[PDB]
């Protein structure tokens, strides 16, 4: 009944919240990778 | 009673499922930028 429907909604909820946490962490790591590449470009005279 | 959780979880999960799509796009855009910077650095002798 409703108890089981609730449990399943909570499992889906945690799966979605975990994927969000992963994608926020992956986006942050990629912005750090972009900073590091841009700094290398700057140093080699490729960013003005 | 307990059943009021059903709507709350359903609605949260719709919001989270949408946010995952927006974060997937943000992550993909950052990956394309990293590929672009890697190629620039390679063309310029700087990626090994």
């Amino acid at each position: 009944g409703s108890e089981r429907q609730i449990l399943r909604l909570k499992q889906i909820n945690i799966q979605l919240a975990t994927k969000i946490q992963h994608l926020e962490f992956s986006c942050s790591e990629k912005e750090q990778e972009i900073e590091r590449l841009n700094k290398l470009l700057k140093q080699n005279g490729l960013l003005g």
